[PDB]
């Protein structure tokens, strides 16, 4: 029988037997991606244009979950992509948690309408101090819940949290996000490998064995398939569906990779974990790093657990 | 000055002295264009998941192309992906236009949400009485129009004729596809190459060492960043946008090519073409190859007119 | 064969050898009311009520149907209710029809979310001197076409011409008009009398008398029902589906009426007559009044044939 | 601050720290609500038409709010317009509450597009037996909440419960119930009495009474406008958000009243009481009312207080 997004995590939070708190924080969240989704699909692009005789997507999806969970009166610390600081949230809307997003993830593909997505990962203050800064410079390891809503040919949002891992189509006839897939668990191996491969140039020497290993496989069988969409978003969820694995290694320019800790890396690490994939930054899991700075860079590799290990065996190999 | 796709080709058909023919069908196409992309960002789901208490999408979408271009009275030939033989219009709704279509183009991807299309070529008829499937079998320079819609983070329809290119994005709050951008031109020359380097393996000489000059330049430029959705219509939509250059060549799997040429290759090669780009097969423009067979494929190198002829260049190199 | 609004005014002008200028009115019209329909049904409120931490809808949609008019270069003189005087289009956008028109009829309405609509009634220009305020003094027999929106439970347009009356529904899924009911003719007798009974002691005694008959049926068949939605636009559309009275009549505290002969009255009287029903001011035809101001007003009493010759039987013996 | 209808639903429970139950259960309805407006607006009715080559809405609407109510594990026992015998939950869906609605109010005026709405009443469960039919008969006076849905130019939906009445916009660019008037209070007199005075041949004479008082006032202020939409959820909001009166008083077709007290007059009486207005038979307030049959109907006069009381004094002389 039919299950939705608001009723889910609703009867989760009974079960938990939590206070309601973190359930309003995920309903809040819920509600911004719907008007994040509804706004990068254009509706209303027809006043912009004089159909009756405004604000960049990026602006405008921050201000949408930055008012979503500061009115959720669930949240203390909040750290986003579009800030340099950390937001303190008044002490009148003071809540446990701490949550780190990218309001819209993808900017290199949002001109030429590719998918982009929202990413976000929660944690519970865990300081006695003042919250500040501080409270999210946590590891991954802590994360209560993370996830990202893809706003692809459909929009879909993805929740993890230590119960599993759940996907959620939104239904824009009724404005509700529908379980579509419980539990879900990723391949154990998968057949298509995805990076920016005109960063050939300055790769690793582990990462140009593992990719020569996937277009030549020393065991005969047949070569990967490649994918590369360029929005994190969109490649982390084909290797969730699909099986297979994504990298953004650290790379000659990039020695720490170029995507964030907090809000990237994180979030889609503990998904993996979540469904039985991994994350690893080459050196250790991503969500064993202890991070120093809000805006700190990680290189990761993640998805199907026999192509990571793979990898890591190369890695080995060469340090 | 505010215009629409319905009264843009409506004008564009008053300058031309239609007799409206025309007209109605791209109004038809439209009108089925905007009930894929309702169903492609799932309207509706609820139900199929019991909110109450089963047609894939490719079918469904294939249903409403096919539905509203015989209900237009314009058409006489349809030749679809999805059907074995040309579909030979009834008589009582037959008009003079011979349309190859791709209802759902990427659509095998489809289970991971990552951009889809739908892909059309217009030609009028050459037979006289009976039309049969010769009527499709003309080269793409004798196309009287083409385009694509783009369901991605929007849906954008791109449509093409002797005039030049434009884009429409659809307003899903109204329903209307709002003109956005005007007489496009892609730009001279790229910075994203963009291929499946998965079959690398089975790269002819040629292709081999393009993507190298274009990993590891020769003068010490910048590499150019890599970009592979394997959604056809976003990567070529992305070429249109930004600039750069999409090939899908030979390989072992597919020797002439994996993608069709009636309704894959000839209506991007003619967008291209009428957008100051260029779309070659490396032997030939694929405009001019000549069909004889309704699915044949045919590889496909496309994009900015420096970029393709820089390509055209190593090919001749190895003829 | 499923047909909607934009294919079947189209055909319908290719049908009657227009030129495509009546055409491009009626498809500026359809694209406004989409636009009005998205604003009454409050799409993007979350957005005036700060989700993210203004024209009100009469104003709003006298801009739409003016910007859209303006830009179909159809037109050369647009009459409104929320404007004093004719508006006179600029001269490089002039075509030869006169448009008269209500934007959002239902005022005493719109805060209790009862249904409200747009009328509008389109004339050619008669006078061969500068486009004026004079050429929309014509008499509802000189329309070329005239008819409504109804924004209710769902939104429907109404369009009477030459050829009869044609309903369609708006799918706002797909944002598309749909042919559902065609060549609509009126029940020659209805069983509900719509008028503001709140009026009584000011009621012209004929009027009086024939309520009289509808509660008290002299031939002892049971009493018709009532209904007063309050709107115009609502009250004439039940009555045109179902049968029956609308009556909003000559008092002696108004004896013109309140509603507008121009943008009110003309528009439902042929909407009536092209569906066999009948539309009087009690002394005559509702389209044969010459008006001499854009803004007089008439008295209405119309619907079906037999309850409109009742009513006057009825007023004739009263003189 | 913006508050969505999820969002004070959830903090009003956990204020009164309930287990959940409830929520759940107002959630599920909110769901059936939005899915109900999006068949009333006729979202998809293309695919009826034949766009790619069923039930009435008054079963469909019963079904959505039926599986709803069922899978939200908060009710025993559901009463509704459409099923003879109260239907009892399956144990395993068992919860404390009981549901009498009407899922679609206003029959006749669906094919009119005019206004309609669905009604609800929620009851928890008194005694402790099996769950039965019985435990439906309870007098409004132990409502725990209720409220209805309009779908009019606009969708709302009017919350009322112990602590208040609450009205939420839909806004269907997000698909959420937006606060938008809070605490809400009718008028203390009005100006507009709302009654079928096709009837008037049946009246008993207290309403003749007052009626004549509206048109004709004794003190010889101005008399009263008329309002009859027709469907009770219409001219009761009307009531609600102008002021005045609702009558729906027994006639010789209806010599108890049409309106049935479980699912239509008891919802409409406590939104009345909560805001501060009133609701009689004549005879009792509705509140008061003990049912003895599911489907029993009653009289029911209704709106501001000194409208009700002032036609309570015509009923009392009538003695
Ligand atoms: N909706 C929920 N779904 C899953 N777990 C929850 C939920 N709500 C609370 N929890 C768990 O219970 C803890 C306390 O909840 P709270 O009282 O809302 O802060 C959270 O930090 C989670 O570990
Ligand atoms: N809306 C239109 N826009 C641009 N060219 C058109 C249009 N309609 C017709 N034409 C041109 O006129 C030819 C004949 O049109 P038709 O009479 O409609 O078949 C077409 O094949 C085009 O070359
Ligand atoms: N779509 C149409 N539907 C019905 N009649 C039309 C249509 N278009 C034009 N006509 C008729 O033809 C006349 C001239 O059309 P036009 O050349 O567009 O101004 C109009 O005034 C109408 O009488
Ligand atoms: N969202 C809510 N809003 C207002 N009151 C509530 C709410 N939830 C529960 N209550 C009150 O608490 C009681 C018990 O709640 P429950 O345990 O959910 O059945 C209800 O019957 C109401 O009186
Ligand atoms: O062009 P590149 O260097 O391959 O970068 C692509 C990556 O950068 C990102 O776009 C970074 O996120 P932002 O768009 O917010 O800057 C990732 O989504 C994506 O994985
Ligand atoms: O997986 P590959 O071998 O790179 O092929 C991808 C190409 O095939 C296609 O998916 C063909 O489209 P369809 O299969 O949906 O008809 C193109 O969209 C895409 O360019
Ligand atoms: O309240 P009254 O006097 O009965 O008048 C109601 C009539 O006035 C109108 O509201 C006039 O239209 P406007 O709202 O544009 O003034 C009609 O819709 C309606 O039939
Ligand atoms: O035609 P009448 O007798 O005035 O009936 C009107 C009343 O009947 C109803 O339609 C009865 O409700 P249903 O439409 O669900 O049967 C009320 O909505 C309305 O107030
Ligand atoms: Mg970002
Ligand atoms: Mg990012
Ligand atoms: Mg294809
Ligand atoms: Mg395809
Ligand atoms: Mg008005
Ligand atoms: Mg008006
Ligand atoms: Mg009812
Ligand atoms: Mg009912």
């Amino acid at each position: 029988d039919v299950n939705t997004l608001t009723r889910f995590v609703m009867e989760e939070g009974r079960k938990a037997r939590g206070t309601g708190e973190l359930t309003q924080l995920l309903n809040s969240l819920c509600t911004a991606v719907k008007a994040i989704s509804s706004a990068v699909r254009k509706a209303g692009i027809a006043h912009l244009y004089g159909i009756a005789g405004v604000k960049k997507l990026d602006v405008l999806s921050n201000d949408l979950v930055m008012n979503m969970l500061k009115s959720s009166f669930a949240t203390c610390v909040l750290v986003s992509e579009e800030d340099k600081h950390a937001i303190i949230v008044e002490p009148e809307k003071r809540g446990k948690y701490v949550v780190c997003f990218d309001p819209l993830d993808g900017s290199s593909n949002i001109d030429c309408l590719v998918s982009v997505g929202t990413i976000f990962g929660i944690y519970r203050k865990k300081s006695t101090d003042e919250p500040s800064e501080k409270d999210a410079l946590q590891p991954g390891r802590n994360l209560v819940a993370a996830g990202y809503a893809l706003y692809g040919s459909a929009t879909m949002l993805v929740l993890a949290m230590d119960c599993g891992v759940n996907c959620f189509m939104l239904d824009p006839a009724i404005g509700e996000f529908i379980l579509v897939d419980k539990d879900v668990k990723i391949k154990k191996k998968g057949k298509i490998y995805s990076l920016n491969e005109g960063y050939a140039k300055d790769f690793d020497p582990a990462v140009t064995e593992y990719i020569q290993r996937k277009k030549f496989p020393p065991d005969n069988s047949a070569p990967y398939g490649a994918r590369y969409v360029g929005s994190m978003v969109a490649d982390v969820h084909r290797t969730l569906v699909y099986g297979g694995i994504f990298l953004y290694p650290a790379n000659k320019k990039s020695p720490n990779g170029k995507l964030r800790l907090l809000y990237e890396c994180n979030p889609m690490a503990y998904v993996m974990e979540k469904a039985g994939g991994m994350a690893t930054t080459g050196k250790e899991a991503v969500l064993d790093v202890i991070p120093t700075d809000i805006h700190q860079r990680a290189p990761v590799i993640l998805g199907s657990p026999d192509d990571v290990l793979e990898f890591l065996k190369v890695y080995e190999k060469h340090s």
